């Protein structure tokens, strides 16, 4: 092949998430990633230390499990409060696949994310800390020197030992928000940036001495409360860059059904009494990181490639924008969300499910008139109006959720094609 012709756009991001139990029933390996439609893979999740054990058993979560804190081997380990550990030690770096052998220090999904690279050398690879089940020890971490110190230090070791590229912080969410059940405090707002400057200044000597750059990313919430209860402009200049969680502004937690990720205000949502309809969409949450001072390049839009959905909605409007009974009792892996593949498979223009075409908010929904479900979702024409936009206003790149949602690649393909 001749030397491609360089264009600005060579350098858009594109940043998945893999999340470690989708090599359980999921049955999705990492192995089954094709690297070459992602630039980076972000790992979802390690978790924090707290009193040598680690997780959360906040009721209200999916997950309301604590474990204790071990290597590798799952042996448990006596490590420091702050510490970060594998989220998962059986399927993080224990099981094997194909190629490992008795004589290599890890195993599991981890080594497969190494192994990535090797076949796809332009590939980088981020350890994800916390995400909504794991952001309960995120504030007692950030709220005092010591063990914002130990944080740091922590990601350092878990990078180099890993080999990974960089770290991300999903904090869900600094001062209010998230599980009811997540330590919390007004200070929050400050702490946040003096952890992430910590965790520079820890980076920038590993890789002075390592001989490269790690990263550091965060992932951020998309409302003007997060906005005003976070220092993003001081975010932005320690970070590498931010992924935007421009998604989940509607979902089966409420009883109107709406959208998942809106690009644009649509008029009929507020008078619809849809909460937030005013600002909880993919444009403002953006625009309110740029007004905020966020660089554009610094900037990377996440996008979902699942929808969510309601039951019992009536028949006018299609059922959008309507008071269903509640979330939908089914999904594809747990009740209220759809994974792209499945409705692909199972749902669009399937079984009863007709689309609809939402011009102003530029989404599609489904809506099956005999049994009333409504379901929010994003498609490939979705995700190119989500594209333009990241184009249009010269942003970073994209962020999805996830790689075992997007089965088919339908999705991947197309942020490939546009970016």
């Amino acid at each position: 092949l001749q030397p491609a012709t360089a264009e600005a756009a060579d350098s858009y991001k594109i940043v998945g998430y893999y999340p470690s139990w989708a090599a359980y029933g999921r049955n999705y390996n990492v192995a089954d990633i094709d690297p070459t439609k992602v630039t980076h893979i972000n790992y979802a999740f390690a978790d924090i230390c707290w009193n040598g054990i680690h997780g959360n058993p906040d009721p209200s979560g999916p997950n309301p499990v604590t474990w204790t804190c071990q290597n590798e081997k799952s042996q448990t380990i006596n490590v420091p409060n702050g510490t970060i550990v594998l989220g998962d030690p059986w399927i993080d770096t224990g099981k094997t696949f194909a190629g490992d052998t008795w004589d290599q220090p890890i195993a599991g999904n981890i080594n497969q994310l190494n192994k990535l690279k090797q076949t796809n050398p332009n590939l980088k690879t981020i350890i994800s800390v916390g995400g909504w089940t794991w952001s309960n020890r995120f504030s007692d971490v950030a709220a005092t020197a010591a063990t914002r110190e130990v944080f740091a230090n922590s990601a350092v070791d878990f990078l180099r030992k890993y080999n990974f590229d960089g770290v991300d912080l999903d904090w869900e969410y600094p001062v209010s928000g998230g599980l009811d059940g997540n330590s919390k405090r007004p200070e929050d707002k400050q702490n946040y940036t003096l952890l992430l400057s910590k965790i520079r200044e820890k980076l920038d000597a590993a890789g002075a001495v390592d001989g490269k750059k790690y990263l550091l990313t965060i992932a951020s919430g998309a409302s003007a409360t997060y906005a005003a209860n976070t220092e993003l402009a001081k975010i932005a200049a320690i970070v590498d860059w931010i992924n935007i969680m421009t998604y989940d502004f509607n979902g089966a937690w409420q009883k109107i059904s709406a959208h998942n990720a809106p690009l644009n205000y649509d008029p009929a949502a507020s008078a619809a009494g849809v909460p937030d309809a005013n600002t909880f969409n993919v444009a403002a949450g953006a625009q309110g990181h740029l007004d905020a001072g966020v660089p554009a390049a610094k900037l990377v839009l996440g996008v979902p490639f699942y929808g969510r959905g309601w039951d019992g909605c009536a028949q006018a409007g299609n059922g959008q924008y309507q008071t269903c009974t509640g979330g939908s009792s089914v999904g594809t892996w747990e009740a209220g969300s759809f994974d792209f593949y499945d409705l692909e498979a199972n749902y669009i223009n399937k079984n009863g499910y007709t689309r609809y075409w939402n011009d102003t908010a530029k989404v599609p929904y489904l809506y099956n008139a005999s049994n009333k479900r409504f379901i929010s979702y994003d498609d490939a024409e979705s995700v190119g109006y989500k594209t333009a936009y990241i184009k249009s206003k010269g942003l970073g790149g994209a962020m999805f959720w996830e790689l075992s949602g997007d089965r088919n690649k339908t999705l991947q393909n197309k942020l490939k094609a546009d970016l």
